[PDB]
RNA sequence: UAGCAGCACAUAAUGGUUUGUGGAUGUUGGGUGCAGGCCAUACUGUGCUGCCUCA
């Protein structure tokens, strides 16, 4: 069915627009932004396994720049974890409106390519760089520190050096000779990724000069087991003679071939070419493809966030207010994307507002429509099939956080395509994009309020935007208004909370049922919406169960009896009257819990709502102050099903039986346990029969302890 | 800077199981829809390893 887990379609993943056809093109005008990079969080030295130096990127002159032809909005700063620490990551803007010739544009698309094709080796058979026909077409080149001003601009110099290397295709063939003995300089290792001439010439391996001892030499002892000096090593396994055995010696660290930087994880120089690109600027380049990715994902929910603003009028078009775009990005996320934050939490507190806000417009929309007609029209609105209709329709599946990024497997690099997909397409559940659709319903609420999320519902598609017998009738509830601490300005509505169907003295309002309708929804939102800004900041799952717990007709009952409005009770039902008295006692010492006394604990809130002018905080003004004592109860010690509670403290030894219909028409059941006993349980239910027994089980267990 | 095979965990897919829930021909409750918790087949990622490339 539409709507449904077990259905599942294949998107197009969706690329923001200020990133779409972005090639900077020759003689005209260009934004360069520059990736501003600092170390927030330094990583502590036990995770440091080899305990080498933290690389401060903001430490070093040279960083990337991104060129590209259309302008890149504000983003939140975000961070980055290398293996450094938490990196803080800002986007820059440092010129607008410049024009570059055809033979710069050339160097830079050129340097461009070699960084994902040669330095980081995301270059596949399956993908080819295509500048000019890829659907995400921007540049990524060097900045440096012009003349120590502190002011960045592109390195060209070093752009054309790169190329002049022959270092740039493979590896260097300069051999040396005792007539061209090797000459070391120290000012080139420093900051130098190193290449060794010798070996794996496929896939030759990068290291970054990590240190450069001066006290070692090719005569001193080799790291691996198999030499004794490095001198003996290159002579036994290439059969190279040095023409140096007196240079120093390189400390060096292999180039990281982990690209996902999203979230926390918890030589001899002779004969070794000089990469032209120091070692500094490809441990920021490292950080370009998770960088590029967050950049990307960013600007596709502040896409997201600004089309709202256009569409539902809910914050500004663009920034000097609407919700945060990391917000956008979490609502956008799935817990199976694994990337620290996911939808839940704003799923379910969007629910609980959408039933409220669909709830309140039926229920003026239709006045004459009795609840179970209300409740039905609800049930379609809400449904995971017509959310699931409305996200389609909005292009979320598009712009979904689905899988866990992965660059050389399901990411395409800028100025690059696929050779005709895990890089262009994914696929997604019916149910995930009507999830989401709540998640966003709770992002706007959260962020901006429930007039905005009202706004943002209409924007999605879903509209959400006789005296004589009052007074007879009503005589004393005057007790009443001053225990629930609330003065009606119209009676009728307290009249018809208190009025049972069977009341047919009652001819100037109707029964409670509608108010019960409108009051279970407010309830049902003002508990969640309660629950979700808990300072404990309760998990999903623990929601979910205080939700549950919380929002449930026998906890509405047992407070409707604590703050007596069973005295208040208007009802022509003789049954009705003794099951209430039988439950009031029930209540007052501490058995069927009469349904109608948690339906008026709901119509009386609706009572309110309606007399205080659609006012949801005078409804939580009286109603929280009645609740709180049973939240704070169930908030500290998060309830249990006695069942469950058996089954925890005897999981192999506790065995229910199947329902017995017994002669009466009620069910019951037999909970055996081995070795502890049989426990029998009777209700007009197999739960009421069986949570019975377990109980029963339960009593006699904690008893023999 | 490489590949593979075990173990922990997260995670979606296709089956089952179990709690909640719905109007339904509802002869007095087994027809189907959606959520949670489990069991199985199979996917990916990180990590604890193990073998195994270069050093």
């Amino acid at each position: 069915r539409p709507g449904s887990t077990k259905r599942r379609q294949c998107y197009p993943k969706a690329i923001p627009e200020c990133l779409r056809e972005s090639y900077p093109k020759p003689d005209q005008p260009c934004y360069l932004y520059v990736i501003g990079m600092v170390l927030t969080t330094p990583l502590p030295d036990e995770l440091n396994f080899r305990r080498r130096k933290l690389y401060p990127p903001e430490d070093t002159t040279r960083c990337f720049g991104i060129l590209t032809a259309k302008p890149i909005p504000q983003i939140p700063h975000f961070p980055v974890y290398t293996r450094s620490g938490e990196v803080t990551i800002s986007i820059e803007l440092k010129k607008s409106g410049f024009t570059l010739s055809q033979q710069m544009l050339e160097l830079i698309t050129r340097l461009h390519q070699y960084i994902f094709s040669h330095i980081l080796r995301l270059e596949k058979p399956a993908l080819e760089f295509k500048p000019t026909g890829a659907e995400s077409a921007y540049c990524v080149l060097p900045l440096n520190v012009v003349n120590d001003s502190g002011t960045l601009d592109i390195d060209f110099k070093f752009m054309e050096d790169i190329e002049k290397s022959e270092a740039r295709i493979g590896i260097p063939s300069t051999k040396y000779s005792k007539e061209t003995p090797f000459v070391f300089k120290l000012e080139d290792y420093q900051d130098a990724v190193i290449i060794p001439r010798y070996r794996n010439f496929d896939q030759p391996h990068r290291f970054y000069v990590a240190d450069v001892y001066t006290d070692l030499t090719p005569l001193s002892k080799f790291p691996s087991p198999e030499y004794e000096t490095f001198a003996e090593y290159y002579k036994t396994k290439y059969n190279l003679d040095l023409t140096n055995l007196n240079q120093p010696l390189l400390d060096v660290d292999h180039t990281s071939s982990r690209l996902n930087l999203l979230t926390p994880r918890h030589l001899v120089p002779e004969l070794c070419a000089i990469h032209p690109i120091p070692a500094s600027l490809w441990r920021k380049a490292v950080c370009l493809p998770s960088i590029l990715y967050r950049l990307h994902c960013l600007l596709t929910a502040e896409e997201l966030r600004a089309q709202t603003a256009s569409d539902a009028g809910v914050g500004v078009r663009s920034l000097p207010l609407g919700p945060n775009p990391g917000l956008i990005l979490q609502a956008l996320t799935l817990s199976n994307a694994s990337d620290g934050f996911n939808l839940e939490r704003l799923e379910m507190l969007g629910d609980s507002f959408l039933k409220h806000a669909i709830t309140t417009y039926l229920f003026c929309t239709y006045p004459d429509a009795h609840e179970g007609r209300l409740s039905y029209m609800r049930s379609k609105k809400v449904s995971n099939c017509n959310l699931y209709r409305l996200g389609k329709k909005k292009g979320l599946p598009s712009r979904m956080v689905v899988s866990i990024f992965d660059p050389p497997v399901n990411w395409l690099p800028p100025g690059y395509v696929v050779n005709q997909d895990l890089h262009t397409e994914q696929c997604i559940a019916d149910k995930s994009i009507a999830d989401c659709v709540e998640a966003l319903l709770g992002c706007y609420l959260t962020s901006c309020g429930e007039r905005a999320a009202q706004l943002f519902l209409c924007s999605l598609g879903l509209k959400v935007l006789a005296e004589k017998t009052l007074n007879h009738l009503i005589s004393g509830f005057e007790t009443f208004e001053k225990k629930i601490n609330y003065r009606f300005k119209n009676k009728a509505y307290l009249l018809q909370a208190f009025t049972h169907a069977s009341y047919h003295y009652n001819t100037i309002t109707d029964c409670y049922q509608r108010l019960e309708f409108l009051g279970d929804a407010i309830l049902d939102y003002l508990i969640t919406k309660h629950l979700y800004e808990d300072p404990r900041q309760h998990s999903p799952g623990v929601l979910t169960d205080l939700r549950s717990a919380l929002v449930n007709n026998t906890i509405f009952a047992s407070l409707a009896v604590k703050y007596d409005y069973h005295k208040y009770f208007k009802a022509v039902s003789p049954e009705l009257f003794h099951v209430i008295d039988d439950f009031v006692k029930f209540q007052l010492e501490k058995i069927e819990v009469p349904k109608a006394m948690g339906d008026i604990f709901e119509s009386l809130a609706g009572a309110i709502y309606m007399d205080s002018g659609m006012s949801l905080e005078v409804v939580w003004q009286v109603y929280y102050p009645m609740m709180q004592p049973l939240i704070e109860k169930f908030s500290a010690n998060v309830p249990r099903s006695p069942v469950r509670e058996l089954l925890e403290m005897e999981p192999e030894t506790a065995k229910f039986s199947p329902a017995e219909r017994t002669y009466d028409g009620k069910v019951r059941v037999t909970v055996e346990v081995v070795g502890k006993g049989k426990f029998k349980g009777v209700g007009r239910s197999y739960r009421i029969a069986k949570s019975a027994a377990a109980r029963r089980a339960l009593r006699s267990l904690k008893a023999n302890q």
